[PDB]
């Protein structure tokens, strides 16, 4: 049953692919081979969340899982999307503050552990199980947001000013964000149904757009992806 | 329906064995930590392929797509070979070159929403929206070709002579053969059926045999390669 | 036909998740940049393992794959699973010996191909084919523990006596282990039935957790990790 929340994915779609237009339309002349790694980053995000919505849009993005009483839509280009996006976004915040290539690793494999688990969680058809699996995905978050928070932080002491300036919004901005989509998915169509999947679209798109687009702007418009 | 074009899929297949065997036989010897790498990569791309052409020519890598009216045998293991091997490739012109890790990654990243959207498109139901990904996935491609030819060409005049040539032609031949991809779709049994997946087995199996083993032995048959 | 081997998936999963948190819980004070990188590697493999484990032991890593003369449980979950973990194996070796980055990227793909060759292999339909996979994914792996064993080994006599020591422990694990797996799947129920799914999957569990958790033991209890 996904039709309703068309009008958010199309408008997920424009949001993504203007996005990406817009960061591509800034990155043409930048010489400079750190903020070139910044640009190519953080255009390459809503470029791929801009395929993911539209795939959604047409119908691709949506398929059917059988769990408790019926059979349920789910999006699971979402995760298709959230797998090279999530961490790519914290590639980012890795180099921002210059982290280590074993926690760099670390958390992009903490991450792919929480998407893969997420996507999992979302087609397992023991209704039961699906929380099993977002507990899982949780943790590996919780993880994710306990090194960007406390380790990151400190690596960015260490930088000048302005960078740690950028760092310091951009990482209130992800912890805040990304906490919200597991609330999201346990009250979504996905979990616990207590808020309709058209709506559901609607937070998740809000999210989507302001950890990507919102999150790019913000860093895109510092001095702190120069060297 | 698919089955006469067997005859190209096992060329196909005997070609990328010996060109892998072939290029096997040759970097044995090969010390240089440089021309290690290139052999490595140029090594790794047609053993890609081969084990998608055999998964053709033994039926795995087909699988049918409801669409028009009818349906339609889709060669799916053709984009799980160019996921890994087009962005492959790329490496090779990329460390030919000596381009920067940010414009790697933006090809990396470019690549990769071309096939991945290529693959959607082939998958696609609606007959209609399938030449939507068909034009984002060239336009994906336009922009690798864009920066290979323009980007990566004033990164090789910077080089020694013997590497800037050896450049020039793959360039040449990447950006001829790459492009030629998008037009048989367009006329093949994934597209508007002009030509009968037949021959387009056959376009499809010249182009992949020139774009990796013809690519491979320009390269890994010139000094270009050692530092 | 897959319930009564559970018991070595539970199993499997409780050693896993509790390998990961021990290693987890072991890694905190680590500051060594280099040994940082060895900590997330091996710890992330078995993390990868747990999710596998568990998605078998739910049911969800389970799929049944059309062959012979009946309808044969495939656990592709373990193919997801070694395709991400048999590589980070490998460049917890690759560091540790400090390979080239074309012979880390030739394993790599390598393993890729044996991986991803094997999973074609144990969902390919025609019984007699499965057979050819198995052959292209064990040249693959003969290939893997060549270079382990002769290329890796000379490059480990460079290092000092703590960190040879290691390798040569951890290289005579992995290359013996390594090629016990496709022995296992040429008599398990993928390949000629001579032993049940129910021993099978045992055989696999101690190969598993030996080669993660007890490799993962092994070095991260040396010294060999420090610079
Ligand atoms: C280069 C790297 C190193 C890249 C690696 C990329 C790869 C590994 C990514 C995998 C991502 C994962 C997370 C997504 C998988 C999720 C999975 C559960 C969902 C799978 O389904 C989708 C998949 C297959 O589609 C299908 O084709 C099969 C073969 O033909 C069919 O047998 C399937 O049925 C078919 O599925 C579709 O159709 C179903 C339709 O049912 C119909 O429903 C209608 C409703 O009205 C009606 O009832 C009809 O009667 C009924 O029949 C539908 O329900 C299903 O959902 C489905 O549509 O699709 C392939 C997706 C492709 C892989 C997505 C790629 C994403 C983008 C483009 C990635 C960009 C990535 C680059 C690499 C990032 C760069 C980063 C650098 C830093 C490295
Ligand atoms: C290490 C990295 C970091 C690597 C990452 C690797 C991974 C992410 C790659 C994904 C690549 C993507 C692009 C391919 C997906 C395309 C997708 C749409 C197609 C999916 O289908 C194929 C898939 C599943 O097969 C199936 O198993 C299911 C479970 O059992 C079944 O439910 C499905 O139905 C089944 O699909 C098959 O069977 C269908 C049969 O129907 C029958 O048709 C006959 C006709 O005569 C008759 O009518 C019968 O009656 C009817 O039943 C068939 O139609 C389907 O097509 C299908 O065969 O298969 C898994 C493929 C595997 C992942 C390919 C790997 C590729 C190679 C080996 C990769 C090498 C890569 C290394 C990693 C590169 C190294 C590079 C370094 C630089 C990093
Ligand atoms: C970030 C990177 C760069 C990461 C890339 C990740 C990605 C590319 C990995 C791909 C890995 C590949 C190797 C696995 C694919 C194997 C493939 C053949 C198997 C596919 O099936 C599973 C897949 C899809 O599930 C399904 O959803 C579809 C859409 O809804 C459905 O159409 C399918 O039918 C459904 O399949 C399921 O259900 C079947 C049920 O049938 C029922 O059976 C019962 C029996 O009692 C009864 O008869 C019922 O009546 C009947 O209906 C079942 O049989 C099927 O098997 C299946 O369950 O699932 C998605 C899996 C997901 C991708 C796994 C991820 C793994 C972990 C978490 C990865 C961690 C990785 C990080 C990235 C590593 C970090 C390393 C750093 C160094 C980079
Ligand atoms: C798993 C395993 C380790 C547990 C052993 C359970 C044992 C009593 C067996 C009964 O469990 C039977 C199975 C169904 O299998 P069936 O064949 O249909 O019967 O129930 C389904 C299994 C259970 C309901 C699920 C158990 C899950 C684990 C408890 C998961 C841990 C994940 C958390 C998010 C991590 C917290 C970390 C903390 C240390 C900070
Ligand atoms: C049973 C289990 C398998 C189930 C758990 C669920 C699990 C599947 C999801 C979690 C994802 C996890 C597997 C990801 C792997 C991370 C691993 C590679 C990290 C290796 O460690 C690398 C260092 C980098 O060091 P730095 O630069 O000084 O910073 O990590 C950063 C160093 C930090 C400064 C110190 C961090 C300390 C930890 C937060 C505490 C250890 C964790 C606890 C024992 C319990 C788990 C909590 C959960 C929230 C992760
Ligand atoms: C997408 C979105 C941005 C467009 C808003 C369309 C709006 C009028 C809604 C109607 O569109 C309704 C949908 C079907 O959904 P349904 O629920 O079945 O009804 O049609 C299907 C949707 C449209 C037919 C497809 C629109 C596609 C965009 C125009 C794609 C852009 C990709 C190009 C390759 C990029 C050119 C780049 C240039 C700037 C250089
Ligand atoms: C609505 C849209 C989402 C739909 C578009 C379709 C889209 C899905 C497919 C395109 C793939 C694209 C998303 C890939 C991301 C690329 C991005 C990471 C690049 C960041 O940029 C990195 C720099 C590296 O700099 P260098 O070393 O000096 O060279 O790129 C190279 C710098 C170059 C020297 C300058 C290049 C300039 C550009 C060619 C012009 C900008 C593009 C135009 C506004 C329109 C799009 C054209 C289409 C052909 C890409
Ligand atoms: C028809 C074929 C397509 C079918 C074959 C099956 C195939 C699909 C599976 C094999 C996997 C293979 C494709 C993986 C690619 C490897 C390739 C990238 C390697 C490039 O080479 C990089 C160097 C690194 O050099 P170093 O640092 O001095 O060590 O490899 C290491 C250098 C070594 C020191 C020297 C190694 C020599 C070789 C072992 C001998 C060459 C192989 C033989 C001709 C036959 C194949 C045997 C099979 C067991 C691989
Ligand atoms: C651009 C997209 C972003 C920043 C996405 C972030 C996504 C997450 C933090 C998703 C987390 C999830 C869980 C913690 C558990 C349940 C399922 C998920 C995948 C929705
Ligand atoms: C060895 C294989 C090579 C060099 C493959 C190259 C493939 C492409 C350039 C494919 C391009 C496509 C489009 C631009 C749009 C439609 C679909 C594709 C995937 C065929
Ligand atoms: C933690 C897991 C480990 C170390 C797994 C290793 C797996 C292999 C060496 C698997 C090899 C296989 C073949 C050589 C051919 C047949 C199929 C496989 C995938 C089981």
């Amino acid at each position: 049953t996904g039709r309703p929340e068309w009008i958010w994915l199309a408008l997920g779609t424009a949001l993504m692919g203007l996005g990406t237009l817009y960061f591509l339309v800034k990155g043409m002349g930048v010489s400079d081979p750190d903020a070139k790694k910044f640009y190519a980053i953080t255009t390459l995000v809503p470029a791929i969340a801009f395929t993911m919505y539209l795939s959604m849009l047409l119908g691709y993005g949506l398929t059917m899982v059988p769990f408790g009483g019926e059979q349920n839509p789910i999006y699971w280009a979402r995760y298709a999307d959230w797998l090279f996006t999530t961490p790519l976004l914290l590639l980012d915040l890795a180099l921002l503050v210059d982290a280590d290539q074993g926690t760099i690793l670390a958390l992009v494999g903490a991450d792919g552990i929480m998407i893969g688990t997420g996507l999992v969680g979302a087609l397992t058809k023991v209704y039961s199980y699906r929380f099993v699996w977002w507990a899982i995905s949780t943790a590996a978050m919780l993880y994710i947001l306990y090194v960007l928070f406390f380790g990151f932080t400190s690596k960015a002491e260490s930088m000048r000013p302005e960078v740690a300036s950028t760092f310091k919004v951009l990482r209130n901005v992800t912890v805040v964000l990304w906490s919200a989509y597991p609330v999201v998915w346990l009250i979504g169509s996905e979990g616990a149904g207590i808020v309709p999947l058209n709506i559901e679209t609607l937070l998740f798109m809000v999210l989507d757009v302001s950890a990507k687009v919102g999150f790019g702007l913000i860093l895109l418009r510092s001095r702190a992806i120069f060297g």
